[PDB]
């Protein structure tokens, strides 16, 4: 639960950042997935509608890529 | 703090959920910015490396668009 969507940053980093790397840190990362949200994915737009962006559709659509949680490219970032 | 990535996610969508679309909601969305990090930011890569997407790179390669947070796009969907 963020306060504010700057604040909602600083507590998400510390999440994230240990997240996403303690499975690249821990071996690999996927690298291509990530390239994937910086791509463009329906969803992360989709998303600008359905709440903080729905997080099935952005923070998907960058878990599907850098925000790091693709069980398709993993295997290594997640 | 989150346990791990994936669950990361679970804690993380209820909170950026309400903390983007409490912006646009709110009045509007940049709309633009979001496109942005679908679009590809030297930072969300360079993110990869520097923990769980360096934040400072990954979700403000996604903040600086949708993940939502770019003070530059703004004015509307923080």
């Amino acid at each position: 639960d963020q306060p504010s969507v700057g604040d909602a940053f600083d507590k998400y980093n510390e999440a994230v950042r240990v997240f996403t790397q303690l499975s690249s840190a821990a071996n690999c990362d996927w690298a291509a997935c990530l390239s994937s949200l910086s791509a463009s994915s329906a969803a992360c737009i989709a998303a600008v509608g359905e709440l903080g962006l729905d997080v099935p559709l952005d923070l998907a659509c960058a878990a599907t890529a850098t925000s790091s949680a693709t069980e398709a490219c993993k295997g290594c970032l997640w």
